[PDB]
């Protein structure tokens, strides 16, 4: 398959890892995900150096991950450290490779890529995950399609007008404003909708509305897959600095050629301690990522065979600015790998 | 996959369709089926020009059909009407494919392959089917079987459906047609039949025929009557067995009684509406798809089949198939 | 895919069969097997030479296998015996393929390659099986790994130190001593865990000893993967001859590139007229075999699009030379057919 392996991706939320191992694919790669007794979390190819065996259905032994087929043990660096064989003996053969690890912002990203050149720094800017002013509350989803098409249905969120009908329709929506702002590895694309009335959730989010209002949907996209989005709602002429709004986690990592990852989540600065507005948002993310977008992507996915067989390409529109350049972006990654080894 | 694309197949009974659209898959390519306000049935490719989404998932507005994903609007001819975004400019390139589609003698035909030659003359004849002398009922049915396998099933001498258990024959090959005769005077095992019985008394003659036409439409004529009437004044019952392929595995079946007995009569709709006492018993099910799951190894190994005396029609009608296979093939 | 056709698999146990036909595939050719009234076995190809029909999925007339699609019957010799159509004519092409079948040692074998190398002497020694001196209980199992994967566990028992711990466990383990004898066509591998407590397993051999003693788990392999192991134990300094034993069938056969008939048994010289007994070897082959080694393998199966997409390959350890030995023993057997046709 074609991937950008040489960035940072999330791998797990942090409540899902444990002494339990987890075992995961990330750009085709299986990965036995931990974390160990002092807390650290620790990512190794799930494949035994011995004979192949799932590493990742093993249990910790003095904080080391046991092969459950013939007991080899391993450190999270990936060292075999205990060889229960004849001599017990442990050549440099018996390692298992380990992958760069950082926990940051309630995050698990990994570096699938040359572990040498992982840098830290390059990891995207989620920080108001773990800022106390902000409340957050979020998921895991796993999709049957090609990853690319979760990127394009989010850095278009006009989509919301139709897929979302129900909860984000607004009878402004022909009075939107888009502005797309292009950095070095970030894409923003900008969008207000002037002087409507609140959307269902919108008026959620402002405990019952009807009086106009000005409303805000802009997104972060950076390098490869990872969003952050900006949803915003506020009286007439209230600027959005002072709005209220969710900062919303959208980040796409892919399993295989087909299938991908969907981490999501909503940082919130209104609201904080209200179990009430945190099922709203949990109803959304449950029935907009999970059973809506997931719907039209995984369809758009089956056609896949059919518009390639055919000459098919896809015809764009006036809000497709932002997802078309960020297109092409992943796409002059892929060519760079594709060139480069 | 194999496809004889230049012809009419049936993609759906009339009462499948409404305003709320279906989503089919007819030779490998996806389709959204539904019914216009004025009642006129349209038949689009399932693929957004857009961004490819399923047009079958959206709803009608206005009578046109809205994509679900961005909200794009298409007529019955496949030709955008409405773009919601930006100067709501609506180029030739946002146009979606329309297949021609005909409703005649209640089934939704479909032309699927070059438009230029789709000529709504060719339609094979199931004239019976709204004939105010037949009654009519039937229904769909989904295979994991190469239609062709149901093809040489139906074509098979004589075996008829369940419901239907019991000059000599003949085989008549026209073009794009092929009729397979047989009339049992008297007959040996039994003539008249279980559900035909209850009409009529002394010494019959039967009919056993079947047509063909293009590809895999077929009708047949099911039949008994004193003495030696005449064939059409005799008790009778037309089938509607087409068959219509969704992938190379795979088919979509649709099955109809048109009979000229005992029209007003509930008790005989339901068995006639069965599937597996009027299309395919759940055995004969068993064993097509099982045929299915056989062919990588015939192809593998250089296993043909070895013919028996009651082939004739169908490999009379599998060579005219392949010849319409070729044909296409060739062009391209 | 690539198989080794010219030689002798076994295609069911004796009791899996009757009039009623069974439909097996074996090294990727569908097979339908049966019992004639006579008490002959029958092993036909699976596909009716007319339409190509499933004929397992017929019934026996007059001893006669029937095609449930048109009726045509066959004999044990693949010949056509009746045709009910027209004429009734039977031409040589209306006749099915037959294979060689032996039912020996109660196990039916089968050989799938060149008819004229079909050799009966050939066939492995199972004479056990049969010897009223020893209670032979078994199975079948299907499993969805390549059958090397599971010649591979059973010429290293010492896994069941791992897999089946809460079984098999042992302290001795460490001071295992391990032989490994080559024969003509035949390879051993001798495993002795001498002065300790005896596993679970060996302790309901013993009907619950309170003794140090003596294990032994020896396995026989032949020509391509038919095995024959010897799990003994006895009180200390015994002569390992005169120990209480269960000689083990653990016999493979190919299914497709990807999946694997096994077929295993108990041929033990101790407790024969024990239900109970009978019972502990039957849980033991359900919780060993069936289910923990099947969850091993299956996912090993599931690692080795990327092992080969990558270049890796397994190390071995001090407890491989008899699998590693066989391994290649097999694959020179592969080498000799693909080098032929
Ligand atoms: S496969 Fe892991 S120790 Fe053998
Ligand atoms: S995919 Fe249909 S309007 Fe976007
Ligand atoms: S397929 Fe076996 S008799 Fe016709
Ligand atoms: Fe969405
Ligand atoms: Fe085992």
């Amino acid at each position: 398959a074609t991937f950008v392996r040489n960035a940072w991706y999330v791998a797990a939320l942090p409540e899902e890892l444990s002494e339990k191992p987890l075992g995961r694919t990330i750009l085709d790669t299986p990965l036995a995900l931990y974390r160990q007794p002092d807390g650290v979390v620790a990512a190794l190819l799930d494949i035994c150096p011995h004979r192949f065996a799932p590493l990742s259905d093993g249990i910790l032994v003095n904080g080391h991950l046991q092969c459950p087929y013939h007991g080899l043990e391993f450190d999270g660096g990936g060292q075999c450290v205990h060889n229960p064989h004849g001599n017990g003996a442990r050549p440099a053969s018996l390692n298992v490779r380990s992958f760069p690890v950082v926990e940051r912002d309630a995050l698990i990203w990994i570096w699938p890529g040359d572990p040498a050149l992982a840098d830290p720094g390059a990891i995207p800017d989620f920080g108001c995950r773990v800022d106390p002013a902000y409340r957050t509350v979020g998921g895991y989803g796993h999709v049957d399609c090609n990853y690319k098409l979760l990127v394009d249905n989010l850095m278009d969120l006009g989509h919301a007008q139709y897929v979302h009908r129900a909860n984000a329709q607004t009878d402004a929506f022909d009075r939107l404003e888009r502005e797309v702002i292009v950095g070095d590895g970030e894409i923003q694309a900008l969008m207000k909708i002037p002087g409507g009335t609140p959307s269902v959730l919108m008026a959620k989010f402002l405990r019952g509305a009807n009086t106009p209002v000005d409303a805000w949907n802009d997104i972060r996209w950076n390098k490869v897959s990872a969003m952050l989005n900006f949803i915003a709602v506020a009286p007439e002429g209230t600027p959005k600095e002072q709005s209220i709004h969710s900062r919303g986690t959208h980040i796409l990592t892919p399993e295989t050629e087909a299938s991908c990852h969907y981490f999501f989540g909503s940082s919130r600065n209104f609201g904080i301690d209200d179990p009430e507005m945190d099922g709203v948002l949990r109803s959304w993310q449950a029935q907009a990522l999970v059973k809506e977008d997931k719907v039209v992507v995984e369809a758009i996915e089956r056609r896949r065979a059919y518009v390639e067989a055919n000459g098919i390409r896809p015809a764009m529109l006036s809000c497709d600015e932002a997802a078309v350049r960020v297109s092409r972006e992943i796409e002059k990654l892929e060519q760079l790998e594709a060139a480069r080894l």
